[PDB]
């Protein structure tokens, strides 16, 4: 008897945000996928990071229709009872991947400006390969558990597929949720911190073009910021509740889970952001 419920002022919010961004999901990530397959002539160590972070986002707007569908039911998984599992497994892979390869080219960058000489910045493809697949390996790592548990939580007669319910109860998934941003925060800033300072420390930044990449720093750091944040914040809030003061009324949680699962359409919308910060800004 956890705390689910739902309202109507998201039918009115979500399924025109949720469909506008998948379609600047699939237009942009969808045409980033052509120039990397058909006309990048020279595959370095740096783009198959970028490769890979285009695959995650598009492994998710792929996958926007059929939550789009969820909500337009009055929220009821009409179908799909054990793709249900399979509908969100698909979701926090694809939400973690991105973190994953979103940090790795903040540190790949990081060892380029910082670290000129080092011998990381000359890795062959290859190598740059196998640190790929490792790093998908152990995206699944901290995702497959959605698999193991039940899930279509049946409210009577009707259906629906959320594993972000308010209830008190040290899950994985829910402290995953917390880890999965404020570590990167702690890297993805602090590389940052540095790429702006060593490019300035040596005068390199006057009199150059350089000024648009220190530029085009700072926008990454604060599209994920804005993408992210706000989702934590706000999930932070419910555990003050479900800590102290709560786990009896669901009124209290009314509030913050109508908030949480809206803000949680930020997230979908660094997929979106991607193609046009990432890829199509770079020359
Ligand atoms: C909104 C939601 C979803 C996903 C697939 C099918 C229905 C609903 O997306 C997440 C997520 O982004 O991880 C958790 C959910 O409950």
């Amino acid at each position: 008897n956890c705390c689910v419920f739902r309202d109507d002022f998201i039918a009115k919010v979500l399924p025109p945000v949720l469909g506008l961004e998948f379609i600047f999901g699939l237009l942009g990530n969808g045409l980033a996928l052509w120039i990397f397959c058909f006309h990048l002539k020279s595959w370095k160590s740096s783009r198959i990071f970028l490769f890979n972070l285009a695959v995650a986002d598009f492994l998710l707007i792929i996958c926007l229709p059929f939550v789009m569908d969820y909500y337009v039911r009055r929220s009821d998984w009409k179908f799909g009872d054990i793709p249900c599992r399979l509908v969100l497994f698909m979701f926090a892979m694809n939400r973690q991947g991105s973190i994953i390869f979103l940090t790795v080219v903040a540190v790949d960058r990081y060892f380029r400006v910082v670290h000129p000489h080092h011998a990381l910045n000359k890795i062959s493809n290859w190598t740059a390969a196998i640190i790929s697949c490792l790093l998908w390996g152990i995206t699944v790592g901290l995702t497959v558990h959605l698999l193991k548990k039940k899930l279509l939580i049946q409210n009577g007669t009707a259906n629906v597929c959320i594993s972000f319910s308010i209830c008190h109860t040290f899950r994985w998934h829910e402290a995953m949720f917390l880890l999965e941003f404020f570590l990167p925060l702690g890297i993805i800033l602090f590389c940052s911190a540095r790429i702006i300072w060593s490019l300035r420390q040596r005068q390199m930044d006057r009199h150059a073009k350089i000024k648009r990449a220190i530029t085009f720093i700072m926008v990454v750091a604060i599209v994920f910021v804005i993408c992210f944040l706000p989702s934590v914040v706000v999930r932070i809030h419910i555990f003050w509740l479900l800590h102290t003061s709560g786990t009896q009324n669901c009124e209290v949680y009314r509030s913050v889970d109508l908030a949480f699962f809206i803000t949680l359409s930020f997230t979908y919308m660094n997929s979106m952001l991607d193609p046009v910060v990432y890829y199509f800004s770079s020359p």
